């Protein structure tokens, strides 16, 4: 008699606000109204740095609105990129939940970074190269470290009950979400704010995964580069974005009048021990974390109306999910890759794409897969494509694929 | 009622094997022979960087056997440093655990680290600078990557019940030992790899956190500098290690006939939200983390007979450290600050002294806090010193508190 969501093994936890910065736009809701409408965040790099390199990749997705536009001098100088992301991310979350006072001594913060403050690394490098040791800011360690993201969310909030960075690169912000959900479960606590930030779109970034050859290079139209689960996909695209929600125990949201966007109620973490950076082709670990969320939901794969598939729009990537869908017996379930409009933020997109598994079980729709005209004869799935997709979600589970072979899979429910 | 490792509520899991490389030796029991004889690995440093830029520390402990001394040529040029720590210490792990055959979908390898493949960022950009994005590795994303070192540990020996990389500074290692715990009590895992693993000693590592004014600089007696809870510390001293424990359920203990060196019974994980990395002076939450490993655990303060401290020889850091143990209650306890001897490890710190905790527990005898001469009025603590303090340890505790406001606290219980 092992304890699940279903069974009341485990406490109701309920996802009661959401935000995210997006290469379409900084609102949330903008950014599902232009996804619903078809709308593409990725465009031709318009940075001297492409030209300066000449890079075999010269599309990507911004964000619409630059955080550190909203940056005065100060968080310039005491905050890395993520941690910036990660205070914009933070307040904006409060706001939107009522800026509500709970027991700091029950509220968590778990956020997972793809890198963490690299580029302080790169300039107390260069500052120490030119001037000597005491040229490094006595504040580079605090920025530098990966920690610093949810460290910073942890302080502007006052989080009392564990401040956390799981790091498994494109699961990153799934895994995060993972933890927060275990660390209520565990009656650690009754409220978490988790997800993901990740760093913007550069000269090295590119140069890095470019070299790896897991990168779409159809330069000539940006807006179609995307293609998860297409014939004709080459790889994925850089899509800049960030993403936090607040989750709580159901008896928690009560007691405050907050109305629940969702319910999370499993999480289900794997590996494959199978390459560092390829995805073993028969998708059965993958697969298992899926049927991992669905046992501690007390969900059976029937049961699950939809799926956010990673769609890195890699070949081997999008073959190997295909398997995984069908092992965890899902691939009747409506999919969805919305990395085909976002394109790829790492280790935030695992969180975005939750806030957007989150938002079609409210609002009951799946946006259109972009770029899906060609279905690859090798994957029989239902890719929602052409028009949003109004339909009774009641179970959805979110994927999540890093390099290192890490297998994170999130299952949410309808309010 | 709440679930207890007491009460049955969570699955007994043991500790079966340790392996640790440190400034005393790559031999663990030769490093734990070594304490108790009172020795100590920060030497004064013969590396050329020191005179280059004229550190203010010219002290530290690198290891007593070179990772890249057992590291072919290929390894070299396709790992980062911390990988090629990780590979070589999973490998002594399971062969000193009689390289079990286990069911690879039922363990999990948990590893954490500080800051991940930095040397493969600043060689990636001077690379790029020199000749372009052509000369960045199809390797570096993997090297760079923080959840690399985690990755390679499970490649190398099949762990598919998940990869997971927490990143909380100074207290990254305990962290990755308190997640492999959950992971096995919540029955994702039946057997995991856990610890954490760390960078060497170099110029800017000294730079960045000389600037803090965290380091101390009594470059003169390099075997005196670091003087935790002593009256006349002066910050801390860089001990480079690297540290991985093979945990499991007694059952599948049993099953193997695998000699259990001790219990891990609870693990607590509360942060301060107080300061980016000044802890909190009260030490509430700290305290907090310990009352929470012991709630999980079954066990009442008055059960504790020794805590193993962070002890980082910080002037605010161990004023504090007393205070949280004040509010534990477990100030009656048998105190042991092991960087006296071994140094800061940063992210394998916690894995490393969550090892010598074992050890304590096994053997029913604590080392001498070297250099500990003047007792601090701030500091009402029972620190053992001068002689080895024997006894039948029952119960101990592995304090870690990490730069960010992370307290991790470690349950363990003599077999
Ligand atoms: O994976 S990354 O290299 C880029 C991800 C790009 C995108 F997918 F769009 F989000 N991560 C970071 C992290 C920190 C950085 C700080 N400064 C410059 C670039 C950075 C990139
Ligand atoms: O905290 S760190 O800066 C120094 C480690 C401290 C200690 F181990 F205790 F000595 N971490 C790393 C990480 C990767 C590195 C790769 N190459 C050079 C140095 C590195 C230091
Ligand atoms: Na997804
Ligand atoms: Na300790």
């Amino acid at each position: 008699s092992q304890p699940s969501t279903a069974n009341g093994g485990f406490p109701s936890v309920v996802v009661t606000a959401v935000t995210a910065t997006t290469s379409i736009s900084p609102d949330i809701e903008s950014t599902w109204k232009g996804l619903l409408a078809g709308e593409s965040g990725i465009h031709a790099l318009e940075d001297e740095f492409v030209t300066k390199w000449d890079l075999a990749v010269k599309i990507g997705g911004h964000l619409k609105d630059p955080v550190d536009s909203h940056m005065g001098r100060l968080d310039m100088r005491r905050m890395s990129y993520v941690q910036r992301m990660g205070k914009l991310l933070g307040g904006q979350l409060w706001e939107s939940a009522g800026s509500p006072e709970v027991d700091p001594d029950r509220f968590a913060v778990v956020v997972g970074t793809g890198l963490g403050g690299a580029e302080r690394i790169v300039e107390s490098y260069d500052l120490m190269n030119a001037g000597g040791p005491r040229k490094v800011s006595p504040l580079a360690v605090q920025m530098i470290m990966p920690n610093g993201a949810a460290a910073v969310i942890g302080l502007q909030l006052g989080a009392r009950a564990g401040v956390m960075t799981p790091v498994s690169a494109c699961s990153s912000g799934s895994e995060a979400i993972a933890h927060a959900w275990r660390q209520i479960v565990m009656g650690d606590a009754d409220v978490a704010v988790c997800g993901g930030v990740e760093g913007p779109i550069e000269a090295l970034p590119i140069a890095a995964f470019s070299m790896m050859r897991a990168m779409s290079t159809r330069n000539d139209e940006p807006e179609r580069a995307s293609r998860p689960f297409d014939k004709d996909r080459d790889g994925f695209v850089f899509g800049e974005a960030g993403a936090l929600m607040l989750i709580e125990t159901e008896e928690h949201a009560k007691a405050r009048g907050a109305k629940p966007l969702a319910r999370l109620l499993g999480a289900g973490i794997t590996s494959d021990a199978f390459h560092m950076v390829a995805p073993a082709a028969d998708g059965v670990r993958a697969g298992r974390a899926m049927t991992r969320s669905l046992e501690l939901a007390g969900l059976s794969p029937a049961d699950i109306d939809h799926v956010n598939a990673h769609g890195t729009a890699t070949p081997i990537g999008d073959a190997a999910e295909a398997n995984a869908i069908r092992v965890a017996g899902c691939d009747q379930a409506a999919v969805y890759a919305p990395k085909s409009a976002l394109g790829h933020s790492i280790g935030a997109v695992g969180a975005l794409e939750s806030v957007l598994t989150v938002l079609t079980l409210r609002d009951g729709v799946i946006p259109p897969t972009l770029n899906y005209e060609t279905p690859d004869p090798e994957i029989d799935l239902d890719v929602v494509a052409g028009e949003p997709r109004y339909g009774d979600y009641r179970y959805a589970v979110n994927n999540s694929f890093g390099f290192g072979g890490h297998n994170v899979a999130l299952a949410f429910g309808r309010y």
